[PDB]
């Protein structure tokens, strides 16, 4: 017999499932592939060994485990065609690997956004779609989800393969019986002006993996998550949503937060000065206003506390994403914690509630900067502040604190039985040099005046003259390199705001779902018409008349 | 941005201070602004409880405005 | 010349050790000036903590830039 | 600072190299695991009939052109 | 500090019979786009006296490219 011989395959766990057809495809040998398929080789054989998985800690090459995906992933179009439409055994274009990935999922996987890789991966994606429609008009490959529930578009969005996404979202196919696979259509074109229509299926809303939701709620490890929202339909859609729906709601929330902080400010400012809270309410107008302000302040704290919980549960950040991103959410949550601890101490009859309350109050005002997103100038400014705090201020503060503590310990050792003679006071006196208030003769309680003055001059040169001016130089370097990155992060922050606004929505309004339900093709594989909620974009071009 | 930070920390500090000389938004705002021109006293009052909280607030203000924001302003004017 | 134009860190650690040893000698020679040496060791010791910022990508670059600033711009400016 | 970015990267790498060398020379435990990369047979055909084992270092690379 | 010649030598590969053994870079397997090179490491990691890493790292500061030579592929990957 031949059926057992031709289909023999490796049994070891490292190369498990690899057979002769895989080898022939790998070696780019068309004749051997043809011969093996002719002799009854199984075109569905899954090479699922450890070598054929992602497995970043070991060598390997994941391609989707199937001969069709192997041919596709290696830029062999002829073999793809042959495998799909040979006489003896056509391949199952919709087959799935152990991960649930199809050929198209694999093509997304191998993409890495380089020009030469991206060009052919996009081309192979296109050709596979054409052949799928011609072989199986009733099949919808792009709607098949892997074991993680991701469609190829969702996988491209989450993995950050900007090239493939940029191809898919404006894919247009100009021929009969493949028009319906298009996502970008041209409705009319009068002079140089022409009105394109983008599909917006699974961009605006879907079951789970809307493209906007996938990009915005990325795990911060996606490579190009800042750059992907520059892909044409997405940016124009976000701007439209902002202007039509969300600009007013965001401004309203900003106004409300302003009022809340004014109330909190007034309530804290006029606190009573007797000891031992809680304080008996007096039957007078001013005290009624005061207690009203206190109640509203605590209520707002509770609101932000529960909002922070809802954010944590919805995003489930994995204990690094909880901190390396979602800066603003953590800060708002910490404000709410300080408010709540203030309440608890207030009723537990401790004056230390004041210590918590002010930390809330100060923090509350600084979180006003959260609302500088949604302004092109100020949002960029606030983003740059955040990046400064995270990079340059942290590095500087480590080095500065090493120098400060070193010279502080030296000076306090040299000082003997004086007023300062302690790490705390000496640290304050040395820090005062940084703010331009160093006495430079703050004590005489020593021997060896020369040693003391040498130490202080060394400190002053190293921190005041060297380090601070170096910090200014470094921040100057930084802003020169984070202008455009700041623009992209601002756009991303506004996108997140838009998504959260649509999710909250507070009025059960369906006007959030924009762009109108238009007829694109009117000719699906069956006789029905397709309405696909297109988004209209008008363009003008002075070439290609 | 500076006025947001200034008013936030002024309101915090003036809340923490109790029945002292300053004890007002005007005097405290002036006293915190004095840090920007390199004249911050850093011990301008003792009329409080919780010295540690007061010092933490002032050092936070100083870092955020004097060290971070002014140097950032110089960087941005350089870019502009 | 190579003893000074490079091996910056090695010189600094050696000088810390010299200050410690002079501190010991003065301490047992019944001179109070040992304190003067000890603090110079102590201060210097803490600053030599920056030696270990190599082996961290973003911090080691920062420490190297400090060294280059000290050698070029701070020296010319101080003259 | 605008001119010593890349130079700083190279000097950082060199300083880490110095650290690595000094560490392997001190080593404090008489451990031979410091000598890495495994003794592989490269060619197996020297000018004589003997095989050559040359302690190679393995580096994997991917290229999407030149198929 | 002759970075050019060094960069040539360390990844020298000769594709013909009876000169394979002179190579220092070899290709073991290449499956798809993925391929596994082997660099010799004789006289680089360790040797009698003049290991390449020791020679570069302990340069006299007057070698022109002492910073740049460790960017050559096998050396940087080995150090990492
Ligand atoms: C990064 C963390 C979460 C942080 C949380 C609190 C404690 C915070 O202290 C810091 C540590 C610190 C302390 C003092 C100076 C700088 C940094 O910085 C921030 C954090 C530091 C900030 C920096 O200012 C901002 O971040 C405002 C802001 C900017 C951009 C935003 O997108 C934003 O979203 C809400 C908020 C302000 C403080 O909350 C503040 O006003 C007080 C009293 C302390 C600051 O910890
Ligand atoms: C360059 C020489 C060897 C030097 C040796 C001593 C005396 C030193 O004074 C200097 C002269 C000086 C004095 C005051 C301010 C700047 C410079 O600078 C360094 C040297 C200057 C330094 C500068 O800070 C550093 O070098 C820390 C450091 C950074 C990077 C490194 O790779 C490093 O390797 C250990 C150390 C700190 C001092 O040792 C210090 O803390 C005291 C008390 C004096 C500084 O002489």
């Amino acid at each position: 017999s031949l059926k057992q011989f031709v289909n023999a395959s490796y049994t070891d766990s490292y190369y498990k499932g690899q057979t002769a057809l895989h080898i022939a495809i790998e070696r780019r040998n068309m004749t051997l592939v043809t011969l093996l398929v002719e002799n009854g080789a199984d075109v569905q054989a899954a090479a699922n060994g450890d070598f054929f998985k992602k497995t970043k800690g070991r060598p390997g090459f994941y391609f989707g485990e199937l001969p069709l995906s192997l041919a596709a992933c290696t830029n062999q179009l002829a073999i793809v065609k042959f495998l799909l439409q040979n006489s003896w055994q056509p391949a199952d274009i919709s087959a799935r690997d152990s991960v649930g990935n199809t050929v198209l999922h694999a093509l997304v996987e191998v993409a890495d956004n380089t020009v030469d890789n991206t060009k052919f991966v996009t081309s192979m994606y296109n050709e596979i779609l054409i052949l799928g429609a011609k072989l199986h008009p009733t099949l919808k490959l792009e709607e098949i989800t892997n074991r993680k529930g991701l469609t190829p578009l969702a996988l491209a969005a989450s993995s950050g393969k900007i090239g493939v996404l940029a191809y898919i979202l404006q894919r247009e196919i100009h021929e009969p019986e493949c028009r319906h696979l298009s996502r970008k259509f041209t409705e009319w074109a009068y002079g140089p002006v022409h009105s394109s229509l983008y599909d917006l299926s699974c961009i605006d809303t879907c079951e789970k993996n809307s493209v906007l939701e996938v990009i915005a709620y990325s795990s911060s490890e996606t490579p190009n998550r800042h750059d992907m929202l520059l892909v044409e339909p997405l940016n124009r859609l976000l701007q439209d949503k902002w202007d039509r729906f969300v600009k007013r709601i965001f401004y309203f929330n900003f106004f409300v937060y302003c009022l809340y902080m004014i109330i909190f400010t007034a309530a804290a400012y006029y606190r009573p000065v007797e000891g031992l809270p809680p304080y008996k309410l007096k039957n007078t107008v001013g005290d009624y206003f005061r207690v009203t302000g206190e109640i509203l302040s605590v209520s707002g704290g509770v609101y932000f506390f529960f909002r922070g919980i809802q954010y944590f549960l919805q995003r489930r950040p994995s204990l690094k994403s909880l901190f390396v991103d979602s800066y603003s959410e953590i800060l708002f949550f910490v404000q709410s914690l300080f408010m709540l601890v203030s309440v608890v101490l207030y009723f537990s009859q401790r004056k230390e509630y004041v210590a918590s309350m002010v930390f809330s109050l100060a923090m509350g005002w600084t979180n006003m900067l959260y609302y500088t997103r949604g302004f092109q100038q100020m949002g960029i400014y606030a983003v740059m502040i955040e990046k400064m705090i995270l990079r340059d201020l942290c590095r500087f503060m480590f080095v500065y604190l090493v120098f400060l503590f070193g010279f502080s310990t030296a000076v306090v050792t040299l000082i003997e039985d004086g007023k300062y003679n302690s790490l705390y006071s000496t640290c304050l006196e040395l820090f005062k040099f940084t703010i331009g208030m160093g006495d430079l003769e703050f004590t005489e309680n020593y021997d060896f005046k020369a040693v003391f003055i040498i130490l202080l001059l060394a400190y002053v040169i190293l921190t005041y003259i060297l380090l601070l001016n170096m910090l200014i130089a470094l921040m100057g370097e930084t802003v020169n390199k984070i202008a455009q990155e700041s623009k992209n992060i601002w756009k991303l922050q506004r996108a997140i705001t838009i998504l959260d606004t649509e999710k909250s929505f507070l009025k059960c309004m369906r006007k959030a779902f924009r762009s109108g339900k238009l007829l694109q093709v009117g000719f699906t594989p069956d006789g029905k018409d397709d309405y696909r909620w297109c988004f209209r974009v008008d363009e003008v071009n002075w070439t290609t008349w």
